[PDB]
């Protein structure tokens, strides 16, 4: 599925991401825009053999098991295929574990480069939440 901006914002709010571990909702919407363009089926291969999956581009070296990544740690204890659902629940639950790991949202390259340091509240402007 490709989410709309405010549709995703509302889904993320329903799943408890607003202000989770200190990160307001606009951070999460901005991250998803630049990670996946709001597409639940996005995938990207990396040079270490890992792949990033889904709307929040969760990596198979650490977080989910795809059966093809050497060194896999599967800290979210989920198959990576579950992260390609149109329902964001599995991705959000894993993202909560990632942000709790102690490096915050810095796990998301596109957030660190393109969202951090901007007015991320603008990403939820005009939405009914
Ligand atoms: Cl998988
Ligand atoms: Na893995």
């Amino acid at each position: 599925k490709v989410f709309g901006r405010c549709e995703l914002a509302a889904a993320m709010k329903r799943h408890g991401l607003d202000n989770y571990r200190g990160y307001s909702l606009g951070n999460w919407v901005c991250a998803a825009k630049f990670e996946s363009n709001f597409n639940t089926q996005a995938t990207n291969r990396n040079t270490d053999g890992s792949t990033d999956y889904g709307i929040l581009q969760i990596n198979s070296r650490w977080w989910c098991n795809d059966g093809r990544t050497p060194g896999s740690r599967n800290l979210c204890n989920i198959p990576c295929s579950a992260l390609l659902s149109s329902d964001i629940t599995a991705s959000v639950n894993c993202a909560k574990k990632i942000v709790s790991d102690g490096n915050g949202m810095n796990a998301w390259v596109a957030w660190r480069n393109r969202c951090k340091g901007t007015d991320v509240q603008a990403w939820i402007r005009g939405c009914r939440l």
